[PDB]
Parts: C-alpha cells; sequence; structure tokens
C-alpha cells in the first residue's frame, strides 16, 4: 500500500503540472485568436 | 497510508479528468486558429 501511495502522489502531480501548462498555453491561444479574428 | 492513498488517487482521477478534457479544447483551439489564419 505505501508502494501505491507514492504512484498516485506522483501521477496527481504530474497531471497537475501539466494541466498547468496546458492552461496558460490556452490563455496565450485565446489572447492570439481573439486579436487574430477582429483583424 | 491507506487514507493517503485514496486522497492521492482521489486527486489523480480528478486532475487527469481536467487535464485531458483541457488537452481536447487546446487541440480544438489550435485547429480553430489554425482554420481562421487560413481565411
Amino acid at each position: 500500500i505505501e508502494s501505491d501511495l507514492e504512484r498516485a502522489e506522483e501521477r496527481a502531480e504530474l497531471s497537475e503540472g501539466k494541466c498547468a501548462e496546458l492552461e496558460e498555453e490556452l490563455k496565450t491561444v485565446t489572447n492570439n485568436l481573439k486579436s487574430l479574428e477582429a483583424q
């Protein structure tokens, strides 16, 4: 059960960092999208 | 350790569902940006 715990914490933390990386990209691309759409 | 595994596993599935949905939204917005840029 300790072996399952470390796998669960690492999978959760890796997912959280990837989700934050995508969220910053979405904010960047949607800002470009509305400017490009206006032009 | 068992209560830590339940909490760690719960935030892993919660993060994974948000991250997968966000990745599909990124792909959708990038495809829409590519189409609008071509126009």
